[PDB]
């Protein structure tokens, strides 16, 4: 997994199907692509600092609107 700046995290079902833990990347830990990163729940609305799971994706804007909700609910209901 590789990382990048302005871009949306996605955490699991890498078969494509469900995909779940969202954020936009507005900062990251890593120079290449490990975690934690600096995450911020635009569509939700709240910065913070998570740690993502397996089957990590990267995402643009569109993938970020809905899913990003939902799965921000996912992603940031814990190990915050």
């Amino acid at each position: 997994m590789h990382a990048k700046v302005g871009d949306y995290l996605v955490v699991k079902g890498t078969t494509t199907e469900r995909h779940d833990q969202h954020a936009e990347i507005i900062e990251v830990r890593s120079a290449d692509g490990s975690p934690p990163y600096v995450v911020r729940w635009l569509v939700n609305g709240h910065e913070t600092t998570v740690y993502p799971g397996s089957d990590a994706v990267v995402v643009t804007a569109t993938e970020h609107a809905e899913a990003e909700k939902r799965a921000a609910a996912r992603a940031g209901h814990a190990a915050t």
